[PDB]
């Protein structure tokens, strides 16, 4: 198994849901970027696996469900199997980890792909080891009922540039953000 990472969309106060839902309307490039970075492997006969939580995945549009092209494993400790749809399910973020290195799994995934909720990505950001953050910065405030954690900029490094990422300023239906990239290895 390849890279563990974080990937997220965040307005300036931190928010990252309201409802079930985006805080902001749909970004079209926005959702184009979080497709390509979690499908992408970079190890032939491989797939990425993407870990969420259940509200995650009901967050999704059933349509879009399961994200095709990766393995789809939903964190959950009320279900007792899969959501339809969906391939995995594990009662726990490290039970979901373990996962990866059983015989089944551990040869046919790449990276994992953490995309979201709060509880999801607090567990991860706290965690030893080497992680990177995929922080989409959405440059303004929105009104938000759930939030992503605190980034410790002493452990977590913006990086200056990275392959397949744009660094300048995006905007769409008058909504401007940014794509950033954060590492540490602790
Ligand atoms: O953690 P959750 O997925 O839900 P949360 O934090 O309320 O998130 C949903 C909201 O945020 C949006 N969103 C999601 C991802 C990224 C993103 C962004 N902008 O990039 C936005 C959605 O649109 C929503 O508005 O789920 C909580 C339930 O999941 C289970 N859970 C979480 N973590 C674990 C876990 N189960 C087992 N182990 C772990 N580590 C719990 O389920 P339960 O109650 O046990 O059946 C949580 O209730
Ligand atoms: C495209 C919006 N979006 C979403 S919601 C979504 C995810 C996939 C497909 C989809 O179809 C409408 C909606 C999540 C979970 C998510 C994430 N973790 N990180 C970033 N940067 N963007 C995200």
């Amino acid at each position: 198994v390849g890279s563990l990472n974080c990937i997220v969309a965040v307005s300036q106060n931190m928010g990252i849901g309201k409802n079930g839902d985006l805080p902001w309307p749909p970004l079209r490039n926005e959702f184009r970027y979080f497709q390509r970075m979690t499908t992408t492997s970079s190890v032939e006969g491989k797939q990425n696996l993407v870990i969420m939580g259940k509200k995650t995945w009901f967050s999704i549009p059933e349509k879009n469900r399961p994200l095709k092209g990766r393995i789809n494993l939903v964190l959950s400790r009320e279900l007792k199997e899969p959501p339809q749809g969906a391939h995995f399910l594990s009662r726990s973020l490290d039970d979901a980890l373990k996962l990866t290195e059983q015989p089944e799994l551990a040869n046919k995934v790449d990276m994992v792909w953490i995309v979201g909720g709060s509880s999801v990505y607090k567990e991860a950001m706290n965690h030893p080891g080497h992680l990177k953050l995929f922080v989409t910065r959405i440059m303004q405030d929105f009104e938000s009922d759930t939030f992503f954690p605190e980034i410790d900029l002493e452990k977590y490094k913006l990086l200056p540039e990275y392959p397949g990422v744009l660094s300048d300023v995006q905007e769409e239906k008058g909504i401007k953000y940014k794509f950033e990239v954060y590492e540490k290895n602790d």
